[PDB]
Formats: structure tokens, sequence, C-alpha cells
């Protein structure tokens, strides 16, 4: 409420209160407002950001940008080259890489300080494409700890990345589920430029920021007015890390704007990207630079980290809604590499988003996106549970732009896709005395770097949706201990309890260690349940939802497929261990005209004739839409032979999920929407298999002995086909197209089922957290 204190030294200061007098920051100019006495004194340019040999010793000059004067090092305001061309002293990218064993920091120093240089749109291969660029980032890279890549969450945005770096959660938890956004509740539009997004109502989760200063930790200020130079907030933090011990901060933020604009200006491969990636590793040089000089080259840990990739888009490769819809004047459009649509509501619902999604379903052969209500996009988006979301998603194909109207090249790069795509992929580098030492680690998701950066700091994270733990490789010390969870339900193991005589369930048939190589699942709440032991598979059978939770099953290299005999293929068979009460009827299959059913073990894996008749059991059927069964018959038929005879075997977990209200967690029964037909058998919202072999593929996967190899799915469980564009061709066309897209990691059926996997291995539980999160992309 005030424009004209004298923020007395206040230049970019860590410590404000509200209104009235303007505040002393470097966000004092996306407000319009700081003690505007506080400016200019505050934003110089003179004399560029490096000493040249002349200015050694100058007596200061409050009108350059930085100084070369013999003052400049107490306050960190020294062009971050002084040394290096006063001093005599060598750049730090020049020097060899020495292992950091412990922090060695200054006087006064606590703990070592966490930096986080951040870069728009740095796409993983960008660590290649331009590698003789990049000297300083390079020896970071292989000097420090680095994966491969990482995984962003989606969209494949600025803002929703961001976030998620800050908070550990996907999009749907922490709030910010779009650059640009349309809150319902508010009524109101959340956008990259403007005031709105300044009001905390949006921002959901707890960030890193905010969890240090609950914790006494205190933060730097990690977001930067635009036209505040790159070299002054490198100078900046510089200034800040030479505070008073109580002024101090100890976790800091660098952002760029690159190479995300360069890569939207020209794509990602044209040769104009190597200006804008050497500008970044000038910029991390001096970063660099400046710790050395201050001694705390070998103290701060520093992460490099990208928010997102990009991907060659241009004008020329557009979809228009108008080439689709009668009607595009009555919903509006958040267009581009993502589509969500909802209604214009001033005169009309008449709007109804059934018969614009069947309007943009495999219209035209060559489409180059697809619809769908945001409850079945894949579950490895997690992108549904968040009324910020339309009910209407655009998946878009990479390379392509989906708009409203033609009248909606000046741009050659874009991102946002589908955030398994692998030119959406960026970049993690850590850096320091807790890090590895060069060490590479496997790719990982970004929303597992908000527990190890609390790790970093000493801090308890906020509940995100890391798993903590399974980034410990990256850490030399302080790592936290996971213990795995205990077991909630204990099963029951029931022996012949009933005879065939007291079965009412209007089912007929003509019938008159190995498996579970990695322990028992656990069952994470209250439940009732019982394990059935089979020659061919075992499994653990709800008596609540009358079907597996899941069923285990291992398939050698060898096995030999066979057929379901004639006389069986209708045959159902009590199991007399369950009662009669406990088990589902084939009479409700029969009164469902929509469904039909399948069984989790597949019959055509049988071991034996003998041994198939198991497979027919009630206690194996589960609920299945004919179109559903298209895809679960060519998965059991073919895929897991196929599987099997690549992986040198396979262990095969299947079951049901139910996530009637798209939470990405296990319903309760109350929260179970639909039945079969006048029955008390609830109908999954998808099928799940958690596919296990060796790693080392030269040891089948019943005797394995090193790490573990997994690929997993959670199929949506639809009652048709709509999803496969080409699902009347034969299966081998369409389907393991559509499992590759529905892929999934271990830890996303975890929370869809309740279960823990893997509880028995020869592998330390850390490495098994690792391979929970493993998400296999196909790409
Ligand atoms: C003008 C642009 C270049 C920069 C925009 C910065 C803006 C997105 C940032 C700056 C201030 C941030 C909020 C502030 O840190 C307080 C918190 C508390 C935390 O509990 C939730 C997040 C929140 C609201 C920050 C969100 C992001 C803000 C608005
Ligand atoms: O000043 C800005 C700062 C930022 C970001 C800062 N960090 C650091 C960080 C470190 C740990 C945890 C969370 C975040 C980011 C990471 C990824 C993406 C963006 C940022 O993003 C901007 C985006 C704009 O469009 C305009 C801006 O001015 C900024
Ligand atoms: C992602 O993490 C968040 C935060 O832990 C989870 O949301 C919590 O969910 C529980 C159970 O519904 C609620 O009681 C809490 O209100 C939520 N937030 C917090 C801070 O506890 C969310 O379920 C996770 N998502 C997935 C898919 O696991
Ligand atoms: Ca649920
Ligand atoms: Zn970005
Ligand atoms: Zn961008």
């Amino acid at each position: 409420t005030a424009t004209s204190g004298s923020c007395k030294g206040r230049c970019f200061e860590l410590q404000e209160v509200g209104p009235p007098d303007c505040r002393c920051d470097n966000l004092c100019k996306s407000y319009s407002s700081c003690c505007h006495d506080f400016d200019e004194l505050c934003l110089k340019t003179a004399r560029g950001w490096e000493c040249t040999k002349d200015r050694c010793g100058e007596v200061r000059n409050e009108e350059n940008a930085c100084h070369c004067s013999e003052d400049c090092l107490s306050r960190g305001d020294c062009c971050t080259n002084y040394q290096v061309v006063c001093k005599g002293e060598s750049h730090w990218v020049d020097d060899d890489c020495e292992e950091i064993k412990v922090p060695e920091c200054p006087a006064g120093f606590v703990r070592p300080p966490l930096i986080i240089f951040s870069v728009d749109g740095f796409r993983a291969s960008y660590m290649k494409k331009g590698s003789k660029v990049m000297p300083n980032i390079e020896k970071l890279r292989s000097c420090g700890t680095h994966a491969p890549y990482m995984r962003p969450v989606y969209p494949t945005k600025t803002f929703p990345n961001l976030y998620t770096l800050a908070t550990g959660l996907y999009p749907e938890s922490h709030g910010i589920v779009g650059n640009s956004m349309y809150d319902p509740v508010f009524d109101a539009s959340f956008h990259l430029r403007g005031r709105e997004k300044f009001n905390h109502r949006w921002w959901g989760g707890q960030p890193l920021w905010i969890t240090a200063t609950k914790q006494g930790v205190r933060a730097g200020t990690f977001f930067w007015s635009v036209s505040i130079p790159h070299e002054r907030r490198i100078l900046t933090i510089l200034q800040w890390l030479s505070l008073p011990d109580n002024e101090r901060p100890s976790v800091y933020a660098f952002y760029s704007e690159q190479p995300d604009f360069s890569g939207h200006k020209y794509g990602p491969f044209g040769p104009e990207m190597t200006n804008p990636l050497r500008e970044i590793d000038k910029t991390v040089g001096q970063l660099m630079d400046g710790l050395k000089q201050l001694r705390l080259h070998r103290c701060v840990n520093v992460i490099f980290v990208g928010d997102h990739g990009m991907e060659d888009v241009t004008c020329d490769r557009t979809e228009f809604l108008s080439n689709y819809l009668t009607n595009v004047d009555d919903i509006t459009l958040v267009p581009g590499t993502l589509g969500r649509i909802r209604a214009k509501s001033i005169n009309n619902s008449k709007y109804d988003p059934k018969t614009i999604i069947a309007a943009l379903t495999c219209k035209k052969p060559d489409q180059h996106f697809k619809p769908y209500m945001k409850q079945h996009l894949p579950k490895r988006l997690h992108y549904a549970n968040n009324r910020r979301i339309e009910d209407i998603h655009l998946l878009v194909d990479r390379r392509w732009h989906v708009a409203r109207k033609p009248l909606d090249c000046f741009f050659q790069g874009d991102h946002g896709f589908d955030n398994k795509v692998n030119s959406m992929q960026t970049v993690f580098v850590g850096y320091g005395p807790t890090f590895k030492y060069r060490t590479k680690v496997p790719p990982f998701e970004n929303i597992e770097l908000y527990n190890v950066m609390c790790d970093l700091l000493g801090l308890k994270p906020a509940p995100n949706n890391g798993t903590h733990g399974s980034l410990n490789h990256l850490l030399r010390t302080n790592t936290f201990r996971p213990t795995m969870p205990d077991e909630v339900s204990r099963p029951n193991y029931p022996g012949i309890m009933y005879l065939q005589s007291e079965f009412d369930l209007g089912c007929t048939c003509d019938d008159k260690e190995r498996h579970l190589l990695y322990g028992r699942p656990a069952v994470l709440y209250r439940t009732s349940y019982d394990i059935l032991y089979h020659t061919d598979f075992e499994s653990g059978y709800s008596e609540i939802f009358l079907m597996p939770l899941w069923t285990s099953y291992t398939i050698s290299k060898q096995a030999e497929v066979s057929s379901i005999p004639e006389h069986l293929t209708n045959c159902v068979r009590p199991d007399v261990r369950v009662s009669p009460g406990f088990s589902q009827n084939c009479l409700a299959y029969k009164n469902d005209k929509q469904m039909s059913y399948g069984f989790l073990f597949p019959p055509y894996l049988s071991s034996s004739p003998e041994a198939k008749y198991d497979a027919f059991l009630v206690t194996n059927m589960v609920p299945m839409y004919p179109a559903f069964k298209r895809v679960w018959a060519y998965f059991q038929r073919v895929l897991v032979k196929k599987y099997a005879s690549e992986r040198n075997g396979v262990n095969v977990i299947s079951g049901p999920i139910f996530d009637y209200n798209y939470d990405g967690l296990r319903d309760t029964e109350d929260e179970i929407k639909q039945y079969v037909e006048g029955s008390s058998i609830p109908v999954p919202t998808h099928y799940y298999s958690i596919i296990t072999s060796c790693l080392d593929f030269t040891q089948p996967a019943d005797k394995c002995d090193g790490p573990l190899s997994v690929s997993s799915f959670i199929l949506p469980h639809r009652p048709d086909n709509d999803e496969s564009c080409n699902s009347s061709e034969d299966e081998s066309k369409w389907v393991e197209e559509l499992m590759k897209m529905h892929t999934a990691r271990v830890r996303d059926i975890e929370h869809l089922t309740g279960l823990d996997f893997y509880r028995k291995t020869s592998r330390s539980y850390s490495e098994i957290l690792t391979l929970k999160t493993y998400l296999h992309t196909y790409e």
C-alpha cells in the first residue's frame, strides 16, 4: 500500500510483510510495485557481466552491473569471473573433477545449500545434439549424478510441471492442471499472462519453499520477474549466499526461459538451437565460477533440471474442430498440443459431451488426435480428479496441434503432448556433496524430485505422489530409509468346506513357489479374502467383490498354448472352497444382455487337460463386456505366450480395478457404481496385469537371482472399442497398440488396488521401490 519507501539495501531481500510499504523483491515488477527507489539502483547493465583486466582493483562504481573492486567479494557482487581475471584463478569448468565426500562449507553454514537451476523446454536429447557447446553442463553431468532423461507430468507444459517439481504431486492434486485453466467454483480463468495466477486460491499442496519455511529452513525466492536478466538472477543468488547466517537462505531456484523460447521459434533440432544452449551453459559457468570464488563449489548441491521437452510442431499440422463439429461456436476449446472442451454456456445445454465425443471419434483415417472422457484417459496420466479438468479431453498426436477453426511459419516447436512421448522428456543432473559421484541412474519421473529436495534439506516431505526412497540411489548419504507397509488383511486358506451339491449358481459344464515368485501381495486395506492354490495359478479371492483381487501365474518360455475344447466353452464350475453366497452365479450373466465374463488365469495356458478344468472355476471368472473380451482374449491367448517367449519366461499377476470416482485410488464398495444386472457382482473399471521377468534374460524368470524386469498395464474395461480406430481389423492390428497406450507403473496399480507387490525378493526394498515406479514406455 506504499510506493516510495527506500528499501535500505533491501534489493532482492528475503524478508517481507503485507501492505503498505512497497516490497523489495525480484517479483516487484510482476506486481507492478516495489519501493521503486528499490529499482534502478537495482537492475544496472553498465559494462556487462565480466571483469576485464583494466577493471581489476577499480574503486566501486555503483553504476556497474557487477564489480571488480576489493569490496565486492564481501557482498558477493563481484562479476563471477573476477578472481579468474583479477586474482589468477581458473574457471571452475577448467578444473578436474574431484569427488566431494563430505560438504566443504565455509564458516556459518550449518547445512549444504540447495540450488535448483531450472531450464524451460530443455529436451533430454540436447545433452548430445549440442554437447560440444555445453562444457559446464557436461561437467556437472559427468561428475555428478545424472539420468538419461527425466519424465515430466502431463500436460507437458511449464506451470503444471514447475508446480509438480515444487510439490511432488500430480497436477490433478496440486491444482495447476494447465498453463490455462477454468475453475467452475471460482468461475474464473487462470492464465500464464495476467494477475489471476497470483491469487493463492489456485495453488494446492505444499511447495518446497513452504515446506522449508514451516520447518525452519529459509528459502530464497524461486521466481524472477522476466525483466531481470539471467546474469542478474545468478548474481542475486550469489549475493544472498553472502548474507549473514540468520538472513541467508538454504535453498534457491534459478529459472531460464531458454531453451524453450528458441525451441518454439525454430523447433528442437534447428541449427539455431546451439546459441541458446551455449548461453545457458555460460550462465551455468557463471554460477559455478561464482560459487568457487565464494568457496561454495564443494558445499552446495546443484540440481540442473528442465520442465519438459520440445517437439517439431508447425502451423501446417493443425487439426480444426470445425472440420468435425457443426457447431464449434457453442463450445470452448483449450487448444494446441492438447485439447480440453467445455460448453460455452450463453444459451446452451443442448451441449452433451457424449455427442461431441462421438462426433470426434475416428472420423478421418489419419486423424491426429483422439477424444476421451477424462476418466477414460490412460491411468498413468493421472489426469482426471480435478474440477478444473474438462470432461472432454483430446490427446493430440505428437507434432500436431488442435484448434477450433482455421481462423485461430511463426513457430516451429511446441510441447504439451503425452508425457511418455520421447520428445517431451527433459533432463536431471544432481551435483554436490550429497549426490553420488560420476553416477548414472535410470530415468525417473519428476514427481519423485520433491522428496529428494526435501531429503537434501533435512525436511520431512508433505504427503505427495512420489514414492519416498525410490530415488535413494541418487544420494551418497543421509537417505531416508523406507520400510515396507505392514499387511492389513490376513488371508484365509480354505480347504474343502462344501460339496458340489450345495451350489445354486446356474452354471453348467461338461466335466464328468512356481507361481508366486515374489511372495504373496500384501492387502493394505481391511477385507476378507481367500488364498486359492491350483497347479497353474494362485489367487487371492475377495469374498467381498466375489472375484480375485490378484491372480498370479508363471509361464515358461517353452509353454504351449492350447484351445478351449468345444465341450468346455460354456463351462463354469463351482469352487467347493468358497461358499455359494460368496460366489458369482452364471444366471446374472445370462440375464445381463450387456455383460459377459472372462477368466483371470487363461485356460489357453493350462499345463494339462486335467489342469485346464481348474481355469473354469467360478472363482477364476470376472465380468467382461464382449467388446473387452476381444482385447482380453487376445492378451491371454497370444500376447502372454509372446512375452514369455521374448523374455525367457514371465510371471503374470492380473486382476480387477474399481475406480468409478477416477481418483487413482481403490474404490470402497460404496463407491462402486455398476453391478452385473440383478446381482451383487461389481463391474471393474479396468483390468491390470504385471508381467515380471529377469533383467538378465539369460536366466529364466523362475530362476532369477538379480534385478527384475517389469512391464504392466491398466486396460480400461470398456463396453466398446471406440478408442481403437482399427478394432474392426484382426486383433493383431490394434490390441497391442491399445495396451501400450495403457502401460502403467506397478505403483499405479498398487494405488488402484490396495495391494503391495514384490514383498519377498532377494533385492533391497529401495531397489524394489525403483522397480515399482518404472514405466515401460515403448518409446
Ligand atoms: C509474473 C511471473 C513472471 C511470475 C509469477 C510468480 C507466481 C506464479 C508465484 C510467485 C508468488 C507465488 C505464491 C507464494 O509463494 C505463496 C504460495 C503458498 C503455497 O502454499 C502455495 C503456492 C503459493 C500461492 C505460490 C504460488 C506461485 C506464486 C503465485
Ligand atoms: O520466474 C520464474 C520461475 C519459474 C520456475 C522456477 N523453477 C524452479 C523450481 C525448483 C524446484 C521446484 C519448483 C520450481 C522452475 C522449475 C520448472 C519450471 C519453472 C520454474 O518459472 C517461470 C515460468 C514463467 O513462465 C515465468 C517466470 O518468471 C518463471
Ligand atoms: C497423490 O498425493 C495426494 C497427497 O497425498 C493424495 O491425495 C490425498 O488423498 C487422501 C486420500 O483421498 C486425502 O485424504 C487427502 O486429502 C489428499 N491429500 C493429502 C495432502 O493428504 C492422492 O490420492 C495421491 N494420488 C495418487 C494417485 O496416489
Ligand atoms: Ca477410486
Ligand atoms: Zn516450460
Ligand atoms: Zn514452451
